[PDB]
């Protein structure tokens, strides 16, 4: 698993479950080509998005549908979605975890890049 | 001032100065149209992007060029940019402050909305 | 103003108003002595805690009473308070802004230090 | 494992390894009694701090020695340590993860409370 996403809820202190997201890869014409997608598990994690052969160097965007998550909880959010845009590079063996911590008017994201 | 952006640097404990950003607004045909742009001052703030008359209801995206900021400090960061996407003025005019805290592998963003 | 504190609410997208806090300074005998206290204004800011003459080198602790803030909004939060402990003025006088972003199960704090 | 701590480094995009921390429980005389301690693993995690029988309701403090971590990396930090103070409550079966994300002048902490 070269790319994993984990989402947590800062209002409830819990994994953010059933959060939909799409991953895009940037095309040579500067458009966003759909690449992978899924919904987070009961642990707030989404695995199996891609494979090592497919996950080549380039620019990727992860669009997390935070608005639908808050609306299902009855909470009015600020953001339409949370977007994480990054370059994947080949500097030795690398696995990427994108983590996002969600509040109604705020989010934080970090990347854990390990061997 | 209906739309202000503030950016801080979590490595140096200082405002993030000279950070470029571009604001876009979603058009009727669902494309992103250029709306405003500028760069942060010595206080880390960008004022004067728009006016109350021009800042109509819509979906706006603030694209903060964090990669260029970190590169000039000698750091190769994870993200290409920080994106903040939100619906503005859906219940009438509001004033928005978009704040971003930057680290090389992480950022946080929040919004302060006042009537 | 050599020491200012700003507090924001990530659930409401607003300044966190009427948040009490206490500042302590570590004495020679290694105990925490009361130094200053106050509560945030309608802008979420607390100014005037100390003066340049009184704010000598030392280890300071800012204890932000986040639990009382959330309780008044009907929320049972995780943390008892947010603590920020730092050495101040070790290289000569500085001005410090301590900022905190609050959610029920999470907070973030940063510091802006200027000469 | 009723209480786990995870620490990440926002400058390097990696687990924060070998971070020392102490856990205290508040005494009836309002002093902090040492309870448990350890250092984070190569995954940035510290497990085995306590057992279910020992981890009774009360107020706990986790003091994370972030200053020594940054000094070992050659980076000048703001905080003396990161302190997380919380009430443990018996509302059904509950396991607590305290997570902290570290930058030199900023940190964020959240709690993941699961069944
Ligand atoms: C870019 C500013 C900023 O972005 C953040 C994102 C997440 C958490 C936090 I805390 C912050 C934060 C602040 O610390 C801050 C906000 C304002 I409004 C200020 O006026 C000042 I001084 C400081
Ligand atoms: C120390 C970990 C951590 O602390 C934070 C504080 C604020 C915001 C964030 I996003 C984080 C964060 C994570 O990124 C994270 C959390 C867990 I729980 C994980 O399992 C993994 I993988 C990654």
């Amino acid at each position: 698993c070269p790319l994993m996403v984990k989402v947590l809820d800062a209002v409830r202190g819990s994994p953010a479950i059933n959060v939909a997201m799409h991953v895009f890869r940037k095309a040579a014409d500067d458009t966003w080509e759909p690449f992978a997608s899924g919904k987070t598990s009961e642990s707030g994690e989404l695995h199996g998005l891609t494979t090592e052969e497919e996950f080549v160097e380039g620019i990727y965007k992860v669009e997390i549908d935070t608005k639908s998550y808050w609306k299902a909880l009855g909470i009015s959010p600020f953001h339409e979605h949370a977007e994480v845009v990054f370059t994947a590079n080949d500097s030795g063996p690398r696995r990427y975890t994108i983590a996002a911590l969600l509040s109604p008017y705020s989010y934080s994201t970090t990347a854990v890049v390990t061997n």
